[PDB]
């Protein structure tokens, strides 16, 4: 009967673990005449609209979202300890209440609700139920502020509707931000109206050859738009001055001998770089980011800066030091890869360490060095959250360049102490990577995301107290059959004892 328990889902047991649990009392029910009750606002009826478009299908209640009335479901802005992304929620059979101070709050609750809910909750089609949430009072507050996602749309090309999709799967997990990878090697991603071929010439394949595709501006907004729906801020990343080959390809004009090289479809690194001894790579640069910071209204925008393997270091330290700048220019933050932390990071600026173990002393150093220099650290060791690296090796897609990447791996490690030396007050938080060397549809991109995408976003979000493997790994079994139910492939993990 693992379809539909005969009992409700614990309080407790939810990804991420919340910051605090009372169980107590009875449960809430969910019956046909249930209102959702909003506060007498646009943002607190976006919320109320989105539990009820959730709901709907599967209950086949109206669940009607209205700001009067003492609703079954209440959705509520208050003032409290909650910060911006923390709510507490009260089940009973007087009702659920959510309350939070911003609508991130609310919507972060929503997203407790929906574990608490029976897996039922994802068919598209009206069930039994019954529609029971435990009783009992969750208070919640995240970790950490940095709670990312990335996907690589530049090795392989997804399309506006599969980016909606898979910013609803990391929306389940209260990730806050969205990072694209909207330029590489093998593609160029996004409009760019003072160099238009970069989209129409550089987006015109991918890994592997034939179509690859590009957003208009109008469908990056959409993406932007949807994802802030989500309560998820895109971190766009234009990658230089290396992984720029489709941009190179694009024009002749910006490599340093003056000859566009052919469009690469491979699935290697390291061998493009910009120019930096002429000045249009400069005017490139200035204006790409210019109207990418237009499209940005995020507070973030990554600059890459990975494996420039055909920039030599005094070249790599000079390009940074003269395109940084432009960032703030534009009114944002930088991000780069911690190959920045080589090439003196900006104030404000966060670096993205991606070392894993084998990392030398020397390269985590440098990071831990720019940590004490007051630049932020965004999390995603290699061989943790790496969600396009293998299980074992026999996992079908992905890579292995890091070794093999676990379910218990991914999760069991703690940011705070994870590099040595760094100041933990300078952990920002954690982002889980998808790169698409090897990934051509949603499906695989599933497969490979579940379920180590949850483990992440608890890193992120829960308290170290809560961190624990025996005791996660049963929480994260109980996510099978709402998997199943929304048809949401994973990786069926020996570690993990799935319901
Ligand atoms: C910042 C990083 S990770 N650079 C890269 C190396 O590893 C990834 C493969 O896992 C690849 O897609 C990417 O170009
Ligand atoms: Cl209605
Ligand atoms: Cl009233
Ligand atoms: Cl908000
Ligand atoms: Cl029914
Ligand atoms: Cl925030
Ligand atoms: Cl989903
Ligand atoms: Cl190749
Ligand atoms: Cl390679």
């Amino acid at each position: 009967d693992r379809k539909a328990p005969v009992r409700p889902t614990p309080l407790d047991r939810v990804i991420p673990a919340p910051a605090s649990v009372d169980p107590g009392g009875a449960p809430y029910r969910i019956t046909r005449g249930t209102h959702i009750r909003v506060d007498d606002s646009r943002e607190a009826r976006r919320v109320g609209d989105y539990l009820a478009d959730l709901l709907r299908p599967a209950t086949g209640y109206r669940l009607p979202v209205t700001a009067h009335g003492h609703g079954g479901i209440r959705l509520r802005l208050a003032g409290g300890p909650y910060g911006d992304e923390g709510y507490r929620l009260d089940s009973g059979p007087a009702g659920v209440t959510i309350t939070a101070r911003k609508a991130a709050g609310l919507f972060h609750g929503v997203q407790t609700l929906r574990q608490l809910l029976p897996p039922a909750v994802e068919k598209d089609s009206a069930q039994p139920g019954p529609w029971l949430v435990a009783g009992g009072t969750i208070e919640d507050t995240p970790r950490y502020a940095w709670r990312s996602a990335m996907l690589d749309v530049s090795r392989h090309f997804f399309g506006v509707d599969e980016v909606k999709r898979y910013i609803d799967r990391v929306a389940r997990y209260k990730y806050n931000k969205l990072h694209l990878h909207l330029s590489d090697d093998q593609g160029w991603r996004i409009a760019i109206d003072s160099w238009p071929r970069l989209a129409t010439y550089g987006g015109s394949t991918e890994v592997g050859g034939g179509p690859g595709g590009y957003y208009t501006k109008a469908e990056y907004k959409e993406i932007v738009r949807y994802a802030a729906s989500r309560h998820l801020e895109v971190v766009p990343e234009i990658d230089m001055p290396g992984h720029t080959n489709a941009a190179l390809a694009s024009y002749a004009e910006l490599n340093c001998d003056g000859v566009a090289p052919p469009l690469y479809t491979g699935t290697k690194v390291g061998f493009s770089s910009l120019c930096v001894d002429k000045d249009v790579t400069y005017d490139f640069v200035d204006d790409v980011i210019g109207e990418l910071a237009a499209l940005t209204p995020g507070r973030y925008l990554h600059i890459g800066g990975d494996e420039a393997h055909s920039t030599p270091k005094a070249d790599f330290v000079a390009f940074m030091k003269r395109v940084q700048p432009i960032v703030a220019k534009y009114g944002k933050t930088v991000v780069g890869w911690h190959q920045l932390a080589g090439a003196e990071p900006v104030e404000g600026a966060l670096v993205q360490y991606w070392g894993l173990d084998r990392t030398g002393d020397a390269e985590k150093a440098e990071v831990a060095e720019a940590a004490r220099n007051g630049t932020g650290l965004i999390l995603s060791p290699a061989d943790r959250t790496y969600l396009d690296m293998k299980y074992t090796k026999d996992t079908p897609l992905g890579l292995s360049w890091a070794g093999y990447v676990e379910v218990q791996r991914s999760y069991d490690w703690d940011p705070a102490g994870y590099l040595p030396g760094a100041p933990a007050d300078a952990v920002r938080g954690v982002e889980a990577p998808l790169w698409t060397e090897t990934l051509s549809d949603p499906d695989q991109l599933d497969y490979m995301a579940f379920p180590r995408l949850p483990g992440v976003a608890e890193l992120g979000w829960s308290p170290a107290s809560t961190h624990d493997w025996d005791t996660y790994k049963v929480r994260l079994a109980a996510q099978a059959p709402y998997w199943e139910a929304a048809g949401i492939d994973f990786y069926r993990s020996p570690q993990v004892p799935w319901t």
